[PDB]
């Protein structure tokens, strides 16, 4: 297949941490002398569908601010996915633990900028990612940041997806429609880029403070949604708003939102 590697091509270092899908290792791609990340399945397991899942969606992958699959070890257990490493880790920890003296306004326009960037990509090659959210972006050095791609899905045929009955989602990121219908689509998608806006602006902070989850449904319902974060550009907030519209087609684009952040980091870098 050529993604397929020795699993002896890879010295493990450190873990990382993981459960999960799997559990995740900082290790060394011995004939690159290069740090890499590594997700490891123990055994066979019932996850292993969902591991080959996201193995094959990433090989159809490529784009500067979406983490890079290198490799794959999927003939036996172990399974390993392959990844560049990001130096920094995911972008909520990162956030909360900033120097915002340096991680400043021009910063989190970047960062908006890059992921938009990200999402516009999956917009036009028809995926949607399952999970939009501070902690599935990653970062490396100068405020790169990639959003993480093992849990994409392709849209083989039109708008929606449809997630398994019973399915868990993360409450406080997730458009109406999917919590009430578990339909998922790019404007979902938006609706989630919405609360990681919200996520950038306020440093990490939670999303709905003290808002019970079982509540949340019914006040979107009534047109509740977050106020604008302390220091937040109106501009800024008013995408926000805009991507928490609620019907999905009055959502903009990420096209649009790419467009909209490109002009104002332009304009902060002025
Ligand atoms: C390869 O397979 C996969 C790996 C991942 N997860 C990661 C990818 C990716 N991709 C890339 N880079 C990562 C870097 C990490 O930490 C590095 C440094 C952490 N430090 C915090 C403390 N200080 C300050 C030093 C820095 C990390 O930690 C958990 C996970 C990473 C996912 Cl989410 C899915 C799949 Cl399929």
């Amino acid at each position: 297949d050529k993604w397929e590697m020795e699993r002896t091509d890879i010295t493990m270092k450190h873990k990382l941490g993981g459960g999960q899908y799997g559990e995740v290792y900082e290790g060394v791609w011995k004939k690159y002398s290069l740090t890499v990340a590594v997700k490891t399945l123990k055994e066979d397991t019932m996850e292993v569908e969902e591991f080959l899942k996201e193995a094959a969606v990433m090989k159809e992958i490529k784009h500067p601010n979406l983490v890079q699959l290198l490799g794959v070890c999927t003939r036996e257990p172990p399974f390993y996915i392959i990844t560049e490493f990001m130096t920094y880790g995911n972008l909520l920890d990162y956030l909360r633990e900033c120097n915002r003296q340096e991680v400043n306004a021009v910063v989190l326009l970047y960062m908006a900028t890059q992921i938009s960037s990200a999402m516009e990509y999956l917009e036009k090659k028809n995926f949607i990612h399952r999970d939009l959210a501070a902690r599935n972006c990653l970062v490396g050095e100068n405020h790169l940041v990639k959003v993480a791609d093992f849990g994409l899905s392709r849209l083989m045929t039109g708008d929606t997806y449809t997630a398994h009955a019973g399915a868990k989602f993360p409450i406080k990121w997730t458009a109406p429609e999917s919590l009430a219908y578990n339909k998922f689509s790019i404007k979902s998608d938006v609706w989630a880029f919405g609360v990681l806006l919200w996520e950038i602006a306020t440093y990490g902070m939670s999303p709905y403070p003290g808002i019970d989850l079982s509540q949340v449904y019914e006040l979107l319902e009534k047109d509740y949604r977050m106020e604008r974060p302390e220091g937040c550009p109106e501009k800024v907030y008013e995408l926000m708003r805009a991507c928490w519209q609620w019907n999905p087609s009055d959502r903009p684009s990420f096209a649009e939102i790419h467009q909209a952040f490109e002009t104002m980091f332009q304009e902060s870098s002025i």
